[PDB]
Formats: structure tokens, sequence, C-alpha cells
């Protein structure tokens, strides 16, 4: 007998990349579902008995150690930000990226990226700290998105940046290379362009964009009081997890009540 | 000469608990400000040279290790949640706590607490994991608040909870005692009551409420599919930091562009 779309969808929820099971081999749905439920319960029990760390939390901690050890100051800045930051970032209020903003009340929004808060920290810290200024942040960011296998509306960004000396393309590429080598992720760099920053160095794993990176200065700097060379890159943590664990859909990696470390919680 | 309110406010921004300086000794504002600016620049330079970890991030990591090591599963659940969770939690839509909710779009809000997402995880995990189920989450929560020295609109909650065996008042108190002993924070337990959960065991450091804790079952359980004994407690991380560092105002501990590890970034 043949599987309905609802049945295939249920088996896909329970399937994991490490499995090799044919869903349409002719084996009945009831046996495929029971087999996968048993494998997933075993996987979750082993997590609970032996590791207990959340993939997103653990990856944030690993990345934090990497950057702290390399001289970058760990920032934790507001997630709920003034709506005025959007227009000030060059997100023209009828850009499709402008349509991606979650508004809160009348004058606030959920940050769609970490850059503006980090630009404010670079400016303020440069009055107190020796050259170069090196900072980074990891945390939640928010964008309205069309349904896709590589986009979440609530995701987790890493942005590291440096201002002052050493803010060259070669140093930016070297940091990205050291970082992704530390995580074991192969990549290439390709040129792209975006509305906020202009030309970017996009960090690609196959056709998947892991990061956009920028070498300043750029015209936007004046609007933020940035008056020195700078470099920076933003990475999505859920995309890194998707690569590391071979997930078919980024939802496996997200903050979710529906998956724990890529395992369905609907068991 | 005498200091204006604006001048005193500026010196208070630059003052730290470890200082002992009289602001109104007669020394001119210019010298008090220069002295404090020099101390704070030194403090920030030492952080940058030697530690580099954010107080909120570091405390989250320390708490995470404590609970993971004691058998609790680390959860990271959505911050942007359905507005329907508010009414379902017994937050009657004309309660003053209901007026504290940040709404997003028409059907979402920023979570004001971690409990609903954790209740969903307890229910789902109980179908797969052995008794007892032990989980915790640390992350941002959001409430509209009147200006006060102990409240932030964007704060960080820890909630740990357990369901099944061992869900007694004595075990809940023992976990709280082990936890606060680990952090070096003295406390007492006093009874209180709240609208969502009913009677609480409030964890007090002097007059400062560090946590509300609850021993279930409670009537709300049925609305969430919870059908076993449970215990749980919610703690504000910024309040823990305020105690640890003797901050006069909780803003020193918050996500902020205005303070880094309690040091003014306006230098
Ligand atoms: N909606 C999203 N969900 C998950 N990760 C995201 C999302 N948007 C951006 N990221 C991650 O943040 C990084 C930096 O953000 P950036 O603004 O460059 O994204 P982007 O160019 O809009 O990505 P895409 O072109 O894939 O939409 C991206 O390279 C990606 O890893
Ligand atoms: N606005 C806030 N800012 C900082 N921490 C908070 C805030 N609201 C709650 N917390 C922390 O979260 C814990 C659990 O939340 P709970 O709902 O019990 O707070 P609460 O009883 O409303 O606190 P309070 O009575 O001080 O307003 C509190 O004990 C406190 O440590
Ligand atoms: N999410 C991103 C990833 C690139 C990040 C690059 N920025 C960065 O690393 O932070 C340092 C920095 C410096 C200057 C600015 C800025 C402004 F505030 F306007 F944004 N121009 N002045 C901002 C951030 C993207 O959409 O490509
Ligand atoms: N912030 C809090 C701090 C007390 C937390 C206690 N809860 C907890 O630890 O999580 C476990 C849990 C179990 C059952 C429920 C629930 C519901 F979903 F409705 F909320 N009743 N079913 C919810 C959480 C407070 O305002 O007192
Ligand atoms: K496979
Ligand atoms: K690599
Ligand atoms: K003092
Ligand atoms: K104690
Ligand atoms: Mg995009
Ligand atoms: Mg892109
Ligand atoms: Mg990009
Ligand atoms: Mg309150
Ligand atoms: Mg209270
Ligand atoms: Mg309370």
């Amino acid at each position: 007998p043949a599987l309905t779309k609802s049945q295939t969808d249920r088996l896909e929820v329970l399937l994991n990349p490490k499995d090799e099971i044919s869903l349409n081999s002719g084996k009945p749905f009831r046996e495929l579902e029971s087999e996968l439920l048993s494998r997933r319960k075993k996987d979750l029990q082993q997590i609970y008995a032996e590791e207990r760390e959340n993939y997103l939390g653990k990856l944030e901690r690993e990345i934090t150690r990497f950057f702290v050890d390399r001289g970058f100051l760990e920032i934790k800045s507001p997630i709920l930000i003034p709506l005025e930051y959007i227009e000030r970032m060059g997100i023209d209020n009828d850009t499709e990226l402008s349509k991606q903003i979650f508004r809160v009340d009348k004058n606030f929004c959920l940050r769609p990226m970490l850059a503006p808060n980090l630009a404010n920290y670079l400016r303020k810290l440069d009055r107190a700290l020796p050259d170069p200024i090196k900072i980074f942040e990891i945390g939640p960011c928010y964008r309205k998105e069309s349904d896709g296998k590589e986009h979440l509306e609530e995701f987790t960004m890493l942005n590291f940046c440096q201002m002052g000396s050493g803010c060259t393309r070669e140093n930016l590429e070297s940091i990205i290379t050291d970082f992704l080598n530390h995580l074991g992720i192969d990549f290439k760099i390709v040129g792209d362009s975006c509305m906020v920053f202009g030309d970017t160095l996009d960090v690609m794993h196959g056709d998947l964009e892991l990061s956009s990176a920028v070498v300043g200065p750029i015209p936007l700097d004046r609007e933020w009081g940035i008056d020195k060379p700078w470099i920076g890159a933003g990475f999505g943590l859920e995309r890194l997890l998707k690569v590391k664990h071979d997930f078919k859909n980024i939802k496996r990696a997200a903050r979710s009540g529906s998956y724990y470390n890529g395992i369905s919680t609907n068991l």
C-alpha cells in the first residue's frame, strides 16, 4: 500500500540523517513509525543520561570560548531595540528587508541583526580601550521570512568585529578560516552585495550562505560615529548546526518545542 | 560649590560599589569626574586584557553547568511566543501583569516568563524519558515595568523544574539551597502568593526577591496537560548579579549599551 502525504510527513519528522530507511519500500506505515519512534526515544534517552546540553547553547559556549581566547570582548546587548535603528542602518522603509522587521509597540522592534548595537559598542569602547577594539556577540535575531529550508524567523547570530589596526581583508579572511577550521566546516568565499553594507564576502558551504562579512570603511559609518577602519562578519548558528549534523531542514536546529537536538519531541 | 542634580547623576553613573568617595565633600565636579573616569577606564582595560567574559553570559554558563551536572536537561525554547499562552496561563486579560506584556504583531508576544514553554517540554518529554523529568532554561524574558531599582523590562530568567518522583517541598528547598550556596548568596524562604501559580515559596535576600518557587500540582496543570507532581522555581539573573556585585541599581547588570560588567561605557 502507498503512504499518504500526512504519513510521509510524520515519518520525515521522526527520521534522522544517520538513518537509512526507505519510506516507500512497501513496509506498512505502522511498522516504519514504530521503528523510528523506538530509535528516537533511544536517542533522547541517551542524551538525557549522558550529555544534557542543548546544541544551540553548547555551540554558543564553544564559539564564545574561541573568540574570548583570541582577544575579543564578549557583548550581550538588547534584543528589543529602537525602531529608529532600522532606518538609520539604510534599510529603506519600503525595502523587502524592511518588511521583514517584527515591530514591538510603536517605537521598538526585535533586532534583525547584531550590527547596530555592536557599532555603538565599538564607538564607545574606542574612547577607553587600546587599539584594536575586538568584540563579538551571540544571540537571538528576528526576521519575517518566507517558508524555507534555510530560514527561521527566530534565529541566533554571531557577529564578531574589529576596529582600528589590523582591519584588512586578509585578516578578516584569516579569522573566518581559523573559526570554521575550529568547527570543522569547509567553505569558500564568494563576492556578493547587500543593501546595508554594500559588497560582502559571503562564506559559502556549497550553496548555503553561512556568513556575510564586510571590510570597512563604508558610507554608513558616519551615521554611527564610526571613524576608523573596521572588519566584521555575521554567522547564523542554526545554519552551522545544519551543516554539522546534516539536517535537511534548519527547523531541526532552531529554538523549538518540536525538536530537541534534532530529535522530534512528538514521541 | 554645590553639585547640580545633573552633575551628581553623572558621578553616580561613574561610581562603583568598591569606591569610597564623597561626592559632596566640596571637591569640584571636574576633579571628581576626572578621578572616576580614570578608575573606570582602568577597570575596563583590565577586563579587556584579562577576562573578557560578560557577566550575564558567564553567569548563564555557570548556572548551566550546575544544572546539567545535577541531571537537568538544558532547554532553549522560543522567546517570541503565541499570545494565546498568556490567557491560558491564568493571566486574566485585565490583570496588571497582563498589562505588562509586550505584544508582537496581532497573535504573538515576547515571553514574560519561561514556565509555559517548560510545561510543554515536561509533557512531551514524559512520553520518552524515565522518571523523573528534570529540565531547565535560561534566557531573555520581557515585562513592561514601572521604573525601579530592581526591575528591568528586558531581563534574564532561569527556571528549573522537575516532574514525577521527588517533587516535594523539601527537595525543592534543597535544590534552591544547593544552588544559592554554589553562588555564595545568603537567603531565606518566605511565603507569598501570585495570580498564576497561587502560593509561592519566595527566595529572599533581605527585601530583594530572588525567586518564586512552586510545589504542584495546581489547578492550571490540566490546561497544560500536566498530570503528575512537579516542582519549579524561577530566578532573575540580573538580580543575582546585583547581589553578587553590590550594585545600587539593577541596570548595571542588564543587557545594555550603557554598562559593561557594571562599568559605564560613557567614558
Ligand atoms: N532568517 C534567517 N534564519 C537563519 N539564519 C539567518 C537568517 N537570516 C540570516 N541568517 C544568518 O545570518 C547571517 C548574516 O545575515 P545576513 O543579513 O547576511 O543574511 P542574508 O544575506 O539575508 O541571508 P539569506 O540571503 O540566506 O537570506 C547569514 O549569512 C545567515 O547565516
Ligand atoms: N522586571 C523584572 N526584572 C528583573 N527580574 C525580574 C523581573 N520580573 C521578575 N524577575 C525575576 O524573575 C523571578 C520570577 O518571576 P516572578 O514572576 O516571580 O517575579 P515577580 O514576583 O513579579 O517579581 P517582583 O514581585 O519583584 O515584580 C523573580 O523572583 C525575579 O528574580
Ligand atoms: N548581518 C550583517 C553581517 C555583517 C556585519 C558587519 N558589521 C559588524 O560586524 O559590526 C561592526 C559594525 C561596524 C559599523 C556598522 C555600521 C552600522 F551601524 F550602520 F551598521 N556602519 N556603521 C555596523 C557594524 C549583514 O546583513 O551583512
Ligand atoms: N515565573 C514564575 C516562576 C515559577 C515557575 C514554576 N513553573 C515551572 O517551574 O515550570 C514548570 C511548570 C509546570 C506547570 C506549568 C503550568 C503552566 F503551563 F500553566 F504554566 N501549570 N501548568 C508551568 C510550569 C512565577 O511567575 O512565579
Ligand atoms: K540518511
Ligand atoms: K574549514
Ligand atoms: K561604596
Ligand atoms: K547561601
Ligand atoms: Mg535574507
Ligand atoms: Mg544573502
Ligand atoms: Mg548575507
Ligand atoms: Mg513583578
Ligand atoms: Mg513578587
Ligand atoms: Mg515572584
